[PDB]
Formats: C-alpha cells, sequence, structure tokens
C-alpha cells in the first residue's frame, strides 16, 4: 500500500544512518587519520592505519551526502501522484541502500581489521580509542540500518508494484 509506506521506517533508517555517517566520519577526523590520509609524506599516505580509515571516510561522507538527498526526496514521496513513479524512486534508492550494506562492510572490516594488526588481536576491538571505537561501532550500526533497507528492496517495492 504506498500509502502506508509514506510512515515506512525506511525514512528513519535513512535519518539514523545519515546521523551515523557524521559520526564515524567525524570521528576519524578526531583522530586524525583523515589528515594523514591526505599528509603525502611517505609515512603517511602509505600507512595502513589512516588508509583504512579512508575506506570509512569514504562511505562516511557519502553516505552523509547520499542520505540527505534521499531524505529531501521523500519529503515530495507522498506527493507523487503516481505510484509507478514512487516505485522508481524506491527502486533508485533502495538498490543504492543494499549497495550500502556492502560498502559498509567493506569500510567496517578495514576499521576493525587494521585494528587487530596494529593492537593484540587477542583484545576486542573495544579495547581503542574513543573516536576510533566510535567509528567502527557506528560503521557496525549502520550496516545493520542498510540490511535493514536491502530486505525493504523486497518489502517496500511489490508494496507499490
Amino acid at each position: 500500500d504506498p500509502y502506508t509506506l509514506v510512515r515506512q521506517p525506511h525514512t528513519i533508517l535513512r535519518v539514523v544512518s545519515w546521523l551515523f555517517s557524521i559520526v564515524v566520519f567525524g570521528s576519524i577526523v578526531n583522530e586524525g587519520y583523515l589528515n594523514s590520509a591526505s599528509e603525502g609524506e611517505e609515512f603517511c599516505i602509505y600507512n595502513r592505519n589512516p588508509n583504512a580509515c579512508s575506506y570509512g571516510v569514504a562511505v562516511g561522507v557519502l553516505a552523509f551526502l547520499t542520505c540527505l538527498l534521499y531524505l529531501a526526496l521523500d519529503v515530495y514521496f507522498p506527493q507523487i501522484s503516481s505510484v509507478k513513479d514512487r516505485k522508481k524512486a524506491v527502486l533508485s534508492d533502495i538498490g543504492v541502500s543494499a549497495f550500502w550494506a556492502f560498502l559498509w562492510f567493506v569500510g567496517f572490516c578495514y576499521l576493525a581489521n587494521q585494528w587487530q594488526v596494529s593492537k593484540p588481536k587477542d583484545n576486542p576491538l573495544n579495547e581503542g580509542t574513543d573516536a576510533a571505537r566510535a567509528a567502527i561501532a557506528f560503521s557496525f550500526f549502520s550496516i545493520f540500518t542498510w540490511s535493514l533497507t536491502a530486505a525493504l528492496a523486497v518489502r517496500r517495492f511489490k508494496d507499490l508494484s
């Protein structure tokens, strides 16, 4: 039912992941790994630490960009007179949302794995620093919210189809 998807938690998930993407990006910046990644020095640009974080930055800042724009679309979702055109909008966004699950999975793994390289792998990821752990945690949290949208790729689509 098109007229129930107007209150679909999907929109909420966009807001949640929108914020989470800010937290991850910001946390990485707070650590200073973004600056290190941009640093052309061969001991920083080839350093795996900031490079792993730069993957978090990639998906972080672009998720902010994408989700922000996606939320703007939701504003006018119920303003669409054609249910078919609504399906087009959902299909277009939700396909990327499913891809975000992949993208954040990869970025997350870079953060988690690189931590196990630089720090004792016998210890859990929660033995890292405040912001570093925030980036990892909220990256994982993002994956959850994106995996929900991956399911909605069928739910919402068929409810409009």
